[PDB]
């Protein structure tokens, strides 16, 4: 055969059909895939709606005599029972799509793939993360994708591969099992495949377990036959991934205070496990963490978090985008530690004002200490502008950048950097925004209007080509070159971007005649065009004689 | 027996049933308590009531020659007659609980405690503190705890911690003659206890006399068996509370300066006996206080505590949020001394932005000094959002809360209470505002319409129940479920509110329809209707087709 | 004779008539002066006029065997052979007033000086000191009045006083050579006047010789028959006018780097006769100027010049307005060194906001390191309003103060002046604003309308007499009285300010009506006439019923 569907199910009467259906509906011989099924001795109909399929799929049904706690056991004694090429471990609550089979078997027979790792998708709200299913890489490892930072069993593993090395569900660890059986594959696996053409996978106690699982995983990685070099920068991932996502991220924070000397110790030989070497490898925030970890101090670990949330150090000094902070009197000097990253997650503008949003992300001092500003900065480093914050929440800092305000400045320049400026006290940063942020929400070379002494400007954002940072581009124009005025019907004026787009701003309009004027509703129909919806019909001659055009705190004089 | 009530009581004959009926009505064992009435030589008929309660409790019943004047010496008699093992003062004005003497001896017997504090709860508006009773706990001293923030005798002591001590209510000082009963009994005792189970007690001149009460306690604390550093942080923390929460907090701002000379010369005294080593235990803003006290200068005191009121200072100077003062010519410096006042004198909201006026009643600290800035804090202190200072007048700090910012923000939470951020330098200070404020010039529920992502918002401005603190509660709502829109005449849309009246921006406001628009203006004809006087006529059969509805600077999806 | 004038020449052909007229045009008789002219051996025919006029003068003439190079050598020839109670030096192009010798002889004659100084007045685009020439005075001294800003020699001297004191022109120091002498002069004069009723005066290589000649001026004052406090302070005038106006100013900027040691070592013999307890009595900023120039350090010396030029400062904090600054790294910290210009580059205002541009023209610190702010005053100091920064554009701030913002407060007072506050960490300079300005762009008493609780009001910029600094005059008016308002045409209502004008946001606008409503357009036609073109015609029965006229973004209840 090809490929063994393992299923773990217990008590999942209400939802196996869910599951049953989509192997059935596989576009995949029936000849050259199995669904071994185990149950974990459920205690309603589940079995009897499985059997409902055993026409319709290759199957094989057992039970254990009791009930284990989680789907580790259940996978093992079917993971003995595939004879397949390959195993999918498929939960009772999720299913599959009816291609998953047909483009996994192909993409096998031209790669050879020991672990495939297909895309997931999220129904009912559930994630299932993205950051490793945006492209389709016949080979990848644990430093050049993501392939660390999904560790469900959801994925696509060959038979030999798991059988050879031992590769088999902690049964006796019922915490975070899973994250042992794939990082086993992958430190074993001679090649990782990454599958993304479409959605295949579809998803619905005593730290003293979950702990020993983590260093379990910490001695695979330095036992595995890799290059030592490359067995910390893994292992250093890991520890990115377990100190920002798992649940020790905060525990000294949630879990009750008589409980945080159990937690201190399970943790404490996780990391006394890893080398202090692999220190200045994980993120610079998690060391404090590392050293108070192996220390087993819960009142400094208690503390350094703390120290995070609301920002507020003992003793600390600036050194250029790190700092060296003294968590305690007496405590040694954690140095290094961190230029403030910024993404520009939002970015809208019009005629009227710009309005953006920069995040920051990794900024280790807490907020409300700092003071930010927006800076605009010329390009022959002569001429600047600062916007101060107009509203923020968390680190999320949006500026409202009124053109009539940097109107009487702009013509100074015409290439506009966009800095942010970052300040403690008296340490000023400069931050060059733009290379990191979200998909640009409009097409390139879309421009905004601006009039000034009877003359017009357009205001183009646009991407540096060395850095890919966003600057403005301020240059004249001429309106009849750029946008073009026609009468759409009897109540409608066109505004046809012509060479480029231009955005306004969308609500009420007014149009004005040397003796009448006529209201409208402005309304962007497309992004190089402008509707404006009149009250009362305008003749074609009338037309002719267009004086001024206002927008809703705008005015431009034809 | 187990249990003596101690009743003094004084022409009760209006309320002593109540008091009455909890004592029978205890789920205690009639031989275990006794109840023992010491009158004050009543004038009415206040002992006819006791009496027939002496069939239903052992009842003991006395009356002194003449009035005490007050139930100072009332307690020490009924104390020689107490032959129960412990004693419960209970006012004749209060009463306790039904399962009052029923968890006491329990919680006694599983701890032996010398002094019990049962969490007293006030009616009819009656404070009776709350920060010592958040927790049951078995034991806890006088500087781990909040029990010094109450001595009322109002407790449970034991009859040999109290006798063999000599600890009597002093009779010939009336003006807080329970507080050194407390302090005798809380120094005295090997252990003290706090029940906080449930709601157990339900509570309804010269200074020559009252300062001799407070001289007492310095040396009974001075002369108490414990360490030398505990004394003399048991007698910081007790003037921590007295001049903060007693009658010498500010007296030099209320009383007559015929008699302030009197008053200095009596706290005097009082603050002799504290040495001078113990105020460097003191909170920072009393220490001036201290040293013209023990020389007794009252133009000198009266000068400290008028520069604490409206913030002026003869000479200062501020170092990392502390001030260094000297409160006249020719005095020595007060160093490292250390929230302001805060009334919300306005408050306005509509579907376009919200302004809020914030008066600095009272600091410690000229304008120009400090920063503010206006807090949204979520409820679950996960999500924060800062508005910064619109404008300042001499301490009215007014803010503008543009929705348009802030809708990006709002769903994260549902709950987002108000604070008030105030850092100088780098200490920060966020004063929760709402409960000082102007009358609220809106109904109760008045909240306002926000559109995002094609869905409809409230934004209900309300006080919370607990402090009547000002906070915004987000949530979806239906659009024709909370707003009805219809058609007055012909050239008039009025918007009524249903559930609860809705604000809008007053001005120009338009209708669109799909191929036709319409002008209007806005006035909020009551709190929850809302006129939009059209430019034009429109029919009944167009009314029905309006796709789009604006506001000034605010647009509305249909 | 009264007068010995002396007159130094050199290939002075051209012009030397208009001098010699001059003293023959004299009104004074020929007897009491003589004219003593030494010709430094010209090359052309000096000496030939000048002997034109030996029969309207006595005249001795005299001529060198060789050139000097100066009028050093010339002048003590002369002075030699003087015979005059009195000499005046007139340079061989100058030339003095008619009445110049009548008038000087009067005066001595009153008031028996030593030394007479004369005003001088440049021609042909030549100063010429005149700060010490606004008045007349019968005695002055180095220290209450302005005259050791003038050491030229073209003053008035007693020969005597001369004479008798050994002083002459340094021939063999060709640089400021007449400093010494007149410094001289000064410090054994018993009386110094100056007579300023007219103007008298008409005024047409190596620094080893000039800081040699500084040089003796120091040891000069210090030996000099006067107090020794006054001996400081003589010297630390000199100081500063030296160090603010000769060529010691900026040297290490202009003169060649591979000379600048030179310079300093010069300069340096000159600083190290000064006493180091002199430095505190100069002004603050020439402070680390002669620490360096005394340790003839050169590189620490251009350091500090190009500090103070470019702004930018090694190491630096703001102490009540003064600065403490390092300028290199392991330098004294100098301490207490010294308000920034502004300039009013733009004001416009409506019945909606006013923007005003402040620009600072020279300022100690660069942009970036400190706040602004724009700070309204009360003329009873009582009330303030302080405006955030809207954007700046480098040393550019632009301020919207949005007229609903700062409403609530205007009414407080009548007249709110306009001071820009900078603050640096804690120090805060007030600096009153409109005196340097832009050409106002509006008419004088041109206002704005406002409306507060049904009750109207102008707001009228305005200038002061006393120093033409912007006020804001905030007074009720009655709008019936100052605004007309009347139907042109049948679709235009022109508002006319009958006693001022009355300047309105331009855009969209609307007439309300008690169950009517009309848009129009707002243009302002003149700075008294705001037209607003209705987007339909009115009957003029219904123009008399207008209840409410509202602006783009204001609203008027009539």
């Amino acid at each position: 055969m090809k490929f063994s569907v393992i299923v773990p199910t217990y008590n999942s009467e209400k939802y196996i059909t869910e599951l049953l259906n989509s192997l059935a509906k596989q576009d995949f011989p029936k000849t050259e895939f199995e669904v071994v099924v185990v149950d974990d001795c459920s205690t309603d109909q589940t079995l009897q709606i499985v059997e409902k399929y055993r026409n319709k799929l290759n199957l094989k049904v057992s039970q254990l005599e009791t009930n284990s706690g989680g789907p580790g056991k259940p996978r093992n004694v079917a993971l003995k029972q595939a004879e397949g090429e390959f195993v999918l471990f498929v939960d009772s609550d999720d299913y599959i799509n009816k291609e998953t089979l047909k483009d996994a078997a192909a993409f096998i027979d031209e790669h050879h793939s020991d672990v495939l790792l297909i895309k997931m998708k999220g129904v009912n709200g559930r994630g299932v993360p993205q950051s490793m299913f945006k492209e389709t890489a016949p080979e990848v490892t644990l430093l050049n994708s993501r392939i660390i930072y999904t560790l469900s069993p959801t994925k696509i593993y060959r038979t030999a591969l798991l059988k050879d090395n031992d590769i088999y569900f902690p049964e006796e660890l019922k915490s975070a099992e899973d994250q042992l059986f794939t990082m086993k594959a992958y430190l074993n696996a001679n090649r990782i495949s990454v599958l993304s053409d479409k959605a295949y996978y579809y998803a619905t106690v005593s730290p003293e377990d979950f702990y020993e699982v983590m260093r379990l995983i910490a001695v695979e990685i330095l036992n595995a036959d890799l290059e030592e070099a490359h067995k910390d920068q893994i292992l250093a991932e890991f520890l990115n991934r377990h100190f920002s996502f798992s649940r020790t991220n905060g525990f000294s924070l949630k879990v009750k205070l008589e409980e945080q000397p159990q937690w201190i110790n399970a943790l404490g030989d996780f990391i006394q496990a890893v080398p202090e070497r692999v220190d200045a490898l994980v993120m610079s925030k998690l060391r404090p963490l590392l050293h108070y970890a192996r220390a087993k101090d819960i009142d400094n670990y208690r503390t350094v978090e703390e120290s995070y949330r609301q920002g507020q150090y003992y003793r600390f000094d600036i050194v250029d985008g790190k700092l060296n902070i003294q968590f305690n009197e007496g405590e040694p000097y954690f140095e290094g530690i961190d230029k403030p990253k910024v993404k520009m997650t939002a970015f809208k503008f019009d005629n009227h004002k710009i309005v953006t949003e920069l995040t920051l992300n990794e900024f280790m001092i807490g907020e409300g200490h700092y003071d930010v500003r927006l800076k605009l900065h010329s390009r022959n480093k002569k001429h600047t502008m600062y916007v101060p914050l107009s509203v923020n929440a968390n680190k999320q800092y949006r500026f409202n950048i009124m053109l009539e305000d940097i109107k009487a400045y702009l013509p100074k320049e015409k290439i506009w950097d966009v800095f942010l400026e970052v300040q403690i006290g008296t340490e000023v940063f400069e931050v060059r925004v733009g290379n990191q942020r979200n998909k640009y929400a409009y097409t390139a070379e879309t421009s905004a209007l601006i009039h000034l002494n009877n003359d017009f400007y357009r205001l183009t954002p646009y991407f540096t080509k060395d850095f890919n940072n966003i600057s403005l581009y301020f240059t004249a124009i001429t309106l009849t070159d750029s946008i073009s005025m026609k009468l759409k019907g009897k109540n409608k004026i066109i505004l046809t971007g012509l060479d480029r787009g231009y955005v306004f701003e969308e609500g009420m309009a007014s149009v004005v005649l040397k003796d009448d004027m006529i209201m409208g509703m402005l309304s962007q129909t497309s992004e190089n065009e402008v509707e404006i919806l009149l009250s009362k019909d305008i003749k074609k001659r009338d037309f002719k004689n267009i004086v001024k055009l206002n927008t809703a705190h705008m005015t431009y004089s034809l």
